[PDB]
């Protein structure tokens, strides 16, 4: 139920403009508007391999990419990704009101 961890091979990119919504800010929201604690992330190195990765717990339950990378922000961004992904929530969209 909300033990182990969700995994999904999840590579996140880099912002393709400044202005641009990135699944760190969807998963804020989310936990806002479901009355949820905000996300806690944790890195893991492999730094033999310059490599990280990063566990997102959202509602007690942990989320992981199965794939490293070499830039820790953009292993939260697949963190975030994975935890949205996986529960079918948009990566890219917020509410206006």
């Amino acid at each position: 139920d909300t033990s182990g961890v969700i995994k999904m091979a999840v590579k996140a990119d880099r912002r393709a403009y400044p202005a641009q919504i990135t699944p760190k800010m969807c998963l804020l929201e989310w936990c806002r508007r479901e009355k949820l604690a905000q996300p806690v992330y944790e890195t893991v190195q492999r730094p033999l391999d310059r490599l990280f990765s990063s566990i997102v717990t959202v509602a007690e339950q942990k989320y992981q990419s199965t794939l490293w990378d070499k830039s820790k922000k953009l292993a939260e961004q697949a963190a975030a990704i994975v935890c949205l992904r996986s529960q079918g929530l948009p990566e890219g969209r917020l509410g206006e009101e």
